[PDB]
């Protein structure tokens, strides 16, 4: 299918602080298999995770997010 089946989920970060872990969390994507890319907005104090249903599931990626040590909540 030509259309992009890939899906992206945004979660509100409650652990974010004055620090700049955003850059560190970005590298995590390099370890992610299914996930395509992760975009974090410090201005919105939120975290966006882009993944594909053909590779990894949404619920599965949820557990990985916790691996960052921070707490994320469904923004949708």
């Amino acid at each position: 299918a030509g259309h992009m089946q890939e899906a992206v989920v945004k979660l509100r970060v409650e652990g974010m602080t004055c620090q700049s872990c955003v850059s560190s969390i970005e590298g995590k994507v390099r370890k992610l298999q299914g996930v395509v890319r992760v975009k974090v907005s410090l201005s919105n104090q939120e975290a966006v995770i882009t993944y594909q249903p053909y590779l990894i599931q949404p619920e599965d990626l949820r557990d990985h997010v916790n691996d960052m040590g921070f707490e994320a909540a469904i923004k949708s």
